[PDB]
């Protein structure tokens, strides 16, 4: 069973790129995360806010419809597993372009054991006009170190896996993490770690403390927290 994170610049080779290959980077959920994830949806609802009742029973009866073992918890470690750069990644091309519409851009692949096979979906994030934030970016490729590049509400923490096509999102614990692409997006990182590497780390919107986020664990052989995504699988 395989899962593959790519975060890039729209048309270009990826300046981070990790698969996912039970052990540490692909695990089912643990039962005391699936209760804790739904006690954290079903508390989730104000009393005088009917409409928050609502989301939080469309949330909790999602959820009810997978098996934990339809719960994968798939886990990818923040380095970048090749350089950066090398034979051409386009570095030049990419910053003379931030000098137009350009956009952040990160892929899910998902590869399932013998349905289909393969199941993606690519989020596009518009890189902002303002050329004061272009700038952070292209000093960024230039190797200029203590430069990070942000890419907000790029990549989700929960995503579902079809049978059918690509991947789609779990909308409903969506609206629940809003109220209670889209605004429940994790927002990523990119750091260029001094042979050269772009290291990723995530942040969730609002608290990184609230329940409702299955917590990531950090890795043995690095001490860098794994890049996580949840996902439930349609069987």
């Amino acid at each position: 069973e395989k899962v593959t994170l790519r975060i890039s610049i729209e048309g270009y080779p990826p300046l981070y790129e990790r698969e996912a290959q039970d052990n540490a980077e692909l695990g089912m959920i643990k039962p005391d995360q699936l209760a804790s994830l739904n006690q954290a949806l079903t508390d989730s609802y104000t009393t005088r806010d009917t409409n928050s009742i609502l989301r939080s029973r469309m949330s909790v009866s999602y959820l009810k419809g997978y098996t934990y073992e339809d719960i994968l918890i798939v886990r990818f470690r923040p380095e970048s597993e090749i350089y950066w750069p090398i034979s051409q990644d386009s570095r030049n091309a990419m910053i003379d372009k931030l000098s137009n519409t350009s956009v952040n851009f990160e892929v899910s692949l998902e590869f399932t054991r013998p349905a289909a096979l393969k199941h993606s979906k690519s989020w596009l994030v518009p890189i902002s006009l303002d050329m004061t934030i272009r700038a952070k970016i292209q000093s960024a490729l230039r190797g200029d170190p203590g430069h990070p590049i942000l890419i907000p509400q790029s990549i989700p923490a929960f995503i579902q896996v079809p049978n059918q096509g690509e991947l789609t999102l779990p909308t409903s614990i969506g609206n629940t993490i809003i109220n209670d692409a889209r605004a429940w997006f994790d927002s990523l990182t990119l750091n260029l770690e001094q042979e050269k590497m772009w290291i990723a780390t995530s942040e969730h919107p609002g608290d990184q403390n609230a329940k409702l986020w299955i917590k990531t664990a950090n890795t043995t052989y690095s001490g860098r927290p794994y890049l996580q995504v949840v996902g439930f699988i349609d069987r």
